[PDB]
């Protein structure tokens, strides 16, 4: 179980490591008291290189993530998502025991905006981790993949690929285990 550090999510003080919820009730975001909370706002120049990092008790073997953003302050789900990056393996690492960075693209306007981390992990149960920040932009993009929270399972040990993973893309993971080019992830 894992949680993003940076960027600082909203609400930090109740956010946990827990997964969403397998029914869909607590997506986006893990919907809790005050899940829009801004606790730090993140701010990014266009073209800026981010730090991303995340804490937590295991890592599950690593798994695909994506970095997503929505004009929504207070996103729904019916917000819109849009990816800016996408980790297919080696996301959030590869192993437990006592890295990665996004930048905001040109074509993102300039304005406030929600970031979402999303994990798909790669070993254990079928599950979807989400947190979401407060991104104050200074001054292509497909949707957001969503899995195993609403009734679309994926396949345990892999490394999935996304059907719309965007430009790009990085890949951390160990070959192995990467789902073949053009599979479906559920
Ligand atoms: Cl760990
Ligand atoms: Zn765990």
């Amino acid at each position: 179980h894992m949680m993003m550090a940076q960027p600082v999510p909203y609400g930090k003080d109740t956010l946990n490591n827990s997964p969403l919820a397998a029914d869909g009730s607590d997506f986006p975001c893990k919907l809790r008291s005050n899940t829009y909370q801004v606790t730090e706002e993140n701010t990014a120049a266009i073209g800026q290189s981010m730090p991303l990092s995340f804490i937590g008790s295991a890592v599950h073997g690593g798994g695909s993530c994506q970095v997503s953003l929505t004009t929504d302050r207070e996103p729904t789900k019916d917000s819109k998502w849009i990816v800016i990056k996408s980790i297919e393996g080696g996301c959030p690492a590869n192993v437990d025991g006592n890295k990665f960075t996004y930048t905001i693209p040109e074509g993102i306007e300039p304005g406030k905006y929600t970031l979402a981390w999303t994990w798909f992990n790669r070993i254990g149960n079928r599950e979807m981790y989400m947190n979401c920040a407060p991104l104050t932009v200074t001054g292509n993009f497909p949707p957001m993949f969503v899995a195993n929270v609403n009734g679309c399972t994926t396949k345990e040990g892999v490394d999935i690929r996304f059907p719309n993973p965007g430009s790009i893309v990085e890949y951390a993971g160990d070959k192995s285990n990467l789902a073949a080019e053009g599979s479906q992830a559920c």
